[PDB]
């Protein structure tokens, strides 16, 4: 037998950093969870109990904290690129660093209509994420995402004209609830290395803001024919607004809200145009996925 | 042996209601999880397999949907009181209804600076809750709460002058991070029945808003001597602002953010005044509780 | 305003202890999560920012590890009593210690039919718990429990003869699935102090074993008229088997498994006697509670 | 813009099936969660709002229940193969069916040392899983796994001789705790279709039992040089025992148990040979991955 693939490192590394403006007294906080997994000439750690080739996961943890101390942690695409570049440059026998970052929301509080200098609220479980693959000889592959963006619209969703056969019970509808948890990923053009990433730094926050704005406006404004048709329009618009993105991927649950027939009770009318009270379904759920790229 | 206490019913009943203004086309959505547990002359269902005294949990579920269809679901204090009153009035042998409601946030989207008529975002897992105990002959006991309000301040928290003995390692600090998940409960004056609850309906949204605004402002502005001292200021302000509340309870985790000594690495200075990078601690956590009443 | 009630301390303290028999080389492991909340003359920490009365939660954490080092961690009733007694005895102004322990399962592996000296498996998220309230002048109040015991029987459950009115849709059944997550608590006679707890130490493991064995056997053998009737039989048997218990409490969800009518598809028969395929329901769930004492 | 990739279907489909032996009265239960995602000529559902190409996710849900009614649900490799084959055969324009199954443990209860005919316990959150990719023209690709197998050994784990540089603080150890959640996957030789899967049916349960037995014995018996070296020996042994497997993948967290230095307290000795009480770490964790194949 032989090692066909191996990666190892530290997962679930919680990191906080504060920036303090001494003149203005304004503080800014960043919180993330970091995973770094390394590849390279490490097969003998598995086959021959040779630990000499292991950079200890505990050392990888220390390096994440040291990197946060000595570099900007924003945007996460940059921090991930710096972190991954460190491991392949520092260690000759390490050839790849896979960096996953989840960013947690700390939104500045407004108190009496004025932004507070050092108080923050977690205003959603929505995350901004990166996957940064730094591969020696092959540059830096970045996937940026937002996830856990939970939305609902109470009308202007439809689902009719789907295939009907002996497996089909679902009634066509011209007015239903649509609710999802938005998982949207944009894949960047391959970067040659850390210098190229640094040259595009302003595009990271700008493309995240674009992806979020397009997601929310399209969801709110689309008279939706299907999750499929709505998510495609989001992906189209994002591609049109950032030439350095090669693909946009959506993964969207259809979080079903079922009508409740109450006509068995005193002829209560709670379906179609009279539908007021619904049963949100925890499971099952539709799961709809698309990767959109350029002609 | 004998039944000293019994209650039974349906838990985790997910409910959605929509209001449609056909005039303005503005829709408003409400989503909640409901628990109803009944007490009364039900001992014989346990002792003698006498099901005649059981209002089926399935029927309690149906009753929750029917009540939502025929009544306002807001404020939850009112909806809980109506639901509880229904069971003790409908069924001679049912003497108490315990109604627990978790209200889920559906905040109207702003699209291009304008509130959207029928699109909503879950802005955080913060909940508004009620516990409504409807007890035949003894009226209606309401506890209102907000929970899962997650906040952090980067400075203006201190902890010094605490007891020091052979069990103490904690360093006194004059400048630390304070972060918590706010659980705040206000206990209402006993209400004689549904009529008295109805007569105070506007005070429920008002007092929730007050509790939340006092919580956020006190957290942001208090140069905190301790979790204990800060939470007491929140409770005393809420009591002073609503005479119909008897007590305010706070349950606050101290979600620790530890300094990381990096001086072992190239003399890096990341402690005291130089503290930038911290390790958020998942566990353990301080847990600090107070019930405040009128002196 | 004034403090009506206060308690504070450390929650989510994860503890592991190993016992090593150097003679046999057999090792035994114990893993628990501990919460300690103190009450006493602490009002001034809330009202006057007087930290002198605070035993730091960090110090309570240290005390938990020190107590584990210097005492048996089993049975948890004993460990809880020692820990609670420590705080009210060590500190003149501390008058109550509330100790909550969750015991995690580490079951010794059998390898090739022989128990392994130092390898363990988590055989299920079932927990053994204690709540130990040590109150100066009022002794030691212990509640013992098992929780997260998940069971299902495929037949020999019934539910018929329940109240039927205009809110009822549920069909009577003479043959259904019954599945639950067993939460069972036994309340001990008040103990005068740690000496009285020590004097009953063997009864703690014995009564836990009895409660679990009665639960499993009654569930498997009762041709169940209802959750109510079955849970009462468990409680009365446990009371009859341990005179030092005053009450037995059960809290049991009814985790519904719905029949699926497939007759719309090729006349497929999957209801009543033909029921093979079911839809397990995540929510809602029946919730059935009983406290049983001596008549 | 254009669709580069698309799949859609129903996720989180909870399924129960009972087998009843009428002669012996013995019942056997199977519980799973099923996900089916379809690919094919569906791009126009995204680009042109053409629902005519959609087999409704609700219809996919119905088909999962119907398939369970008309076929064996065990082994899951067979059920997944039948389910996936159905969708590509039934619908001309559907070219791939991706079937993910999680199997939940329902272990027969022993009552008074005799297996009960119809009572079951969830004896762990351990899962047995399959991923079945049925691709028209390209056959059936099966990955089988066990996951959530939580184990600990209190000694006979070591970690020394790893790389030491200016990032390294971790002390070499010749005796530590090792605990993990085992995620082990075996990848089958490509199958030409459902007939070939049916011809290997007995190998599925046998290879799962082998993978589990090898995992537990190797973990218990290996005097471990590293997670890397131990997981490699597991993968080797499994490959040696089933020629129809091409690869074995392990993904193993290192769930750290930290020594607690108590020497600051009355010279208490709780490190190295005196280490009895440990702090289990929730995060971070080592994450170690290997895919092992044949020379
Ligand atoms: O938007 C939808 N897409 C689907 O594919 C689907 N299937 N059922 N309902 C659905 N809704
Ligand atoms: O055992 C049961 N008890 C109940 O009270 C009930 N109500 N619906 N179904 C039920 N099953
Ligand atoms: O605010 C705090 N209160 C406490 O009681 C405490 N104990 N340790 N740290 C603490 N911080
Ligand atoms: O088994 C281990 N493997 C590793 O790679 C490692 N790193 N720190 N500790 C470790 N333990
Ligand atoms: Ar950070
Ligand atoms: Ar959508
Ligand atoms: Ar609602
Ligand atoms: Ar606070
Ligand atoms: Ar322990
Ligand atoms: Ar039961
Ligand atoms: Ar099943
Ligand atoms: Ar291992
Ligand atoms: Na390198
Ligand atoms: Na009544
Ligand atoms: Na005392
Ligand atoms: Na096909």
């Amino acid at each position: 037998s032989a090692v066909k693939a191996a990666r190892y490192g530290k997962d679930n590394v919680r990191v906080y950093k504060v920036h303090k403006d001494e003149k203005t007294g304004v503080q800014t906080v960043y919180e993330m969870t970091v995973c770094v997994l390394l590849e390279g000439e490490i097969e003998t750690s598995y086959t021959k109990a040779d630990n000499s080739v292991i950079v200890a996961t505990d050392s990888i943890k220390n390096t994440i904290y040291i990197t946060a101390k000595q570099n900007p942690v924003t945007p996460p695409e940059l921090f991930g690129s710096i972190l991954g570049t460190h491991f392949i440059e520092k260690y000759n026998h390490i050839h790849a660093a896979h960096v996953n970052i989840v960013c947690h929301r700390w939104t500045r509080m407004d108190i009496d209509g004025k932004p507070h200098p050092h108080s923050f609220i977690r205003d959603s479980e929505e995350k901004r994420n990166v996957q940064v693959d730094v591969v020696e000889g092959k540059g830096i592959d970045i996937k940026s995402s937002l996830s856990g963006l939970t939305v609902l619209k109470s009308t202007n969703s439809q689902f009719w004209g789907f295939l009907r056969d002996e497996y089909t019970t679902l009634k066509e509808t011209w007015d239903r609830i649509l609710s999802t948890d938005v998982d949207a990923t944009w894949q960047w053009k391959n970067f040659s290395g850390l210098q190229e990433v640094r040259s595009h730094v302003p595009k990271f926050d700008a493309t995240w803001a674009t992806a979020r704005e397009v997601t929310l406006k399209t969801f709110a404004e689309d008279n939706s024919a299907s999750v499929q048709a709505t998510m495609y329009k989001m992906a189209e618009q994002i591609l049109a607004r950032q030439q350095l993105i090669e693909t946009v991927e959506y993964s969207l649950p259809n979080k079903h809200y079922f009508e409740i027939d109450l006509s068995w009770h005193k002829g209560l009318q709670n379906t179609g145009k009279n539908a007021e009270v619904f049963a949100p379904q925890s499971d099952p759920n539709g799961l709809i996925k698309c990767t959109v790229g350029r002609s």
